[PDB]
């Protein structure tokens, strides 16, 4: 029986309960033995100043610590240059050569992955799961510009992804509470390091 | 004057969406405290003691949240005019703000003694996005107690939907499984 590993890729600025719900749901639905959270090292620059990678890594560790089936990888953080998912999966394939990999991320990010990165490598390395919030309307036809390999892509709606990291950052900047949006431990970490209150 | 939130609901189970909503309303309306009030109840509803205890577990860590037994101890059906009359007596010099799901509050004119309701408190309805009385949209209310019960019954996880402590409470008392 091959091990089945989720690879949960995100910038996580901050990680929030929506991400955790999504990973837990996908792990159960796809019978995953473990979910490996991989915070981005250097996410693509958007028109936005991302917290230092070490802060995002620690928040992800804090958030996932209590789950026996979650862990955190530094694979992207400890690779120089912009983060690309072919590289993420090559590294994890190396560290887990006998495992079946399932890469999990937001539906919108998965569209970007498929539009820029090489499909031959991507679908040789893993299957893909796109998770989306209520009201987000994307078809599997629209997530790619062409037909995808057989069982290569699944899409999963997760109601708790109504919670967004952007909303958490704005609230923190406005000195509005992020209790219950964001895990205990992470709330206090955000505040004492003043990550968004600047 | 002191400003008190009154967070009314059946809470079967209480979940992180409820906690998010109460936290936002308390901040937005500068409430000194939010009192959670589990509804009295006779669709098989979990016994009132279990719903009360889950709500206590869920709110314990917040210095400004507490839980009242006023509805479950009254006996018989819950009417909010009774809830507010009880709390008005318990806190005679407080401005009350009654908070619950906007879908519930939509029928307030059909609730018992609506005339007295609007003299006793201000009303705040919290809703998920896409939705006298103020309305507050709360993205986290995409999480619903119905979804939590369905999952638990199907032996699917409710981690992170429901607070720590409440997850394990639900399972060890087999509330929805079976
Ligand atoms: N165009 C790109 O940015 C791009 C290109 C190639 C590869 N990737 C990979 O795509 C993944 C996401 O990168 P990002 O987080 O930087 O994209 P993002 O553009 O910051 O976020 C895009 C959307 O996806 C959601 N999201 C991101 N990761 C998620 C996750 N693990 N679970 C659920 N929802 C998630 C975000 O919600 P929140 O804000 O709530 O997370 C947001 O709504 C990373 O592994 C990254 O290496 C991204
Ligand atoms: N005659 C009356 O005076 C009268 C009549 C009806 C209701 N009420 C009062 O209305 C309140 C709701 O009763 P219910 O909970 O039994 O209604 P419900 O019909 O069980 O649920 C109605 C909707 O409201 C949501 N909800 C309930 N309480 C909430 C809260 N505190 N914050 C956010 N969403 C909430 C539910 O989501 P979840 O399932 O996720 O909570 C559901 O979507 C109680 O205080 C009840 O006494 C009074
Ligand atoms: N899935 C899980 N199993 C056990 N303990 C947990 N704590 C948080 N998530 C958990
Ligand atoms: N709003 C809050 N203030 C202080 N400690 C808390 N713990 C959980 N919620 C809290």
């Amino acid at each position: 029986e091959r091990r089945r590993l989720g690879v949960m890729g995100g910038t996580f600025d901050p990680i929030h309960n929506g991400h955790l719900v999504a990973a837990s749901e996908v792990a159960d639905r796809f019978a995953l033995d473990e979910v490996i959270f991989v915070p981005t090292g250097q996410p693509w620059q958007k028109q936005r100043k991302v917290s230092p990678a070490e802060h995002r890594y620690l928040m992800t560790v804090i958030a996932t610590a209590s789950n026996p089936r979650f862990t955190v990888s530094r694979a992207d953080i400890d690779r120089g240059g912009a983060t690309y998912t072919v590289d993420t999966l090559t590294d994890l394939r190396t560290a887990h050569p006998d495992a079946d990999l399932y890469f999990i991320t937001g539906a919108d990010a998965l569209a970007s992955i498929l539009s820029w990165e090489n499909w031959e490598q991507l679908f040789t390395l893993a299957k893909f799961i796109g998770v989306s919030r209520p009201g987000y309307e994307l078809s599997s036809d629209h997530i790619a510009h062409a037909e995808l390999p057989p069982d290569g892509l699944s899409l999963v709606e997760v109601p708790a992804l109504a919670i967004s990291s952007t909303d958490c950052r704005i609230r923190a900047g406005q000195a509005r509470p992020i209790w219950y949006l964001v895990p205990d431990g992470v709330v206090q970490y955000v505040a004492k390091h003043r990550l968004y209150s600047g």
